[PDB]
């Protein structure tokens, strides 16, 4: 049987590709799950996020409440601009962002519900990892390698590795309790 | 008068640069400063890091323990590869790293303790700020803004901003309590 994700666990992050194409960024960031009471938040540059397009870089942070089924984004924009030394960058916060959120983003008994299978061991972050690879209903599969000792959570894998993927690593999982103002959200009338 | 930073507090950042360079990096993290206890902590991209000189991009966590003098670092490695699939990043943890830390990075008292100056308010991150501007001794400048309202802080620019320096931004910092585990290294 597959197993549970921690019933609650934070990390820093670092988010990456596979192939890494010429606009993909490496990004770091934090994040917290708390599958008792229901939220996730994560907080970070936005992976991926299109300069070109957009005509910024979007930091974000969201916290993510599946309880009550809503999330909340805290949003900041930075753009280039030329100056008298160069290229500088002017940052700018956008007014809070509310909108409907249905569940966390890695649920905690994500590998049971979806059928995961076991994939083999796999070196992630210098240690053996159990690799459990599942489909995601209509998207496409993913893996999630956890630490074999602990079972915390050290890769996810969304799409195929072996042919496009956003990588998504966890290198310092605590297990230890979460005061619930990190959850906490506030009204940003900028 | 120049005012004590919050007792506690924690906050996402976003770090870059003034001017941008073409190798300069605007990256994130997240970072805990604990007065009290004497002691933070810093997780993210390390910023500056020449992955031109080195051949690698790394991730770092830092416990900076002032009280006791030491720091302990974590440390993971992301060198670029190319095999069939295309080009690839690689993951490399390296050995924990130990050494001694006799100040937080940004200590409580220090707007008081190196003598800053008002230099006039500013916006920053759409909030109004108090800018501090100091001189590190042997170093140079640094600028800190703070919330006007809150105290907490919004900017901190080390260097002289008109030439060269380094931009951290804080956009929500909490004065919440850290708990122990945070800090346990």
């Amino acid at each position: 049987e597959p197993p549970l994700l921690p019933a609650r666990w934070s990390s820093a992050y670092v988010s990456y590709w596979s192939p890494m194409l010429p606009d993909d960024q490496l990004t770091s960031g934090y994040c917290w799950f708390d599958y008792e009471r229901d939220i996730c938040r994560i907080d970070g540059l936005f992976n991926p996020w299109s300069e070109r397009d957009t005509g910024y870089r979007l930091w974000m942070s969201e916290v993510g409440n599946a309880a009550s089924g809503r999330t909340w984004k805290q949003k900041v924009a930075y753009g280039r601009e030329r100056t008298a030394l160069g290229e500088q960058l002017c940052e700018r916060p956008l007014d809070d962002e509310t909108g409907p959120f249905a569940e966390l983003f890695l649920p905690r008994d994500v590998l049971r519900r979806l059928g995961a299978r076991h994939i083999g061991r796999r070196v992630v972050l210098g240690r053996e990892a159990d690799g459990w690879r599942y489909q995601r209903p209509g998207k496409g599969p993913s893996t999630l390698y956890l630490d074999a000792a602990s079972g915390t959570p050290l890769r996810m894998v969304t799409g195929d590795e072996a042919s496009r993927a956003s990588l998504r690593d966890f290198p310092n999982v605590s297990e230890a309790e979460i005061p619930d103002a990190v959850f906490a959200a506030k009204r940003l009338e900028h």
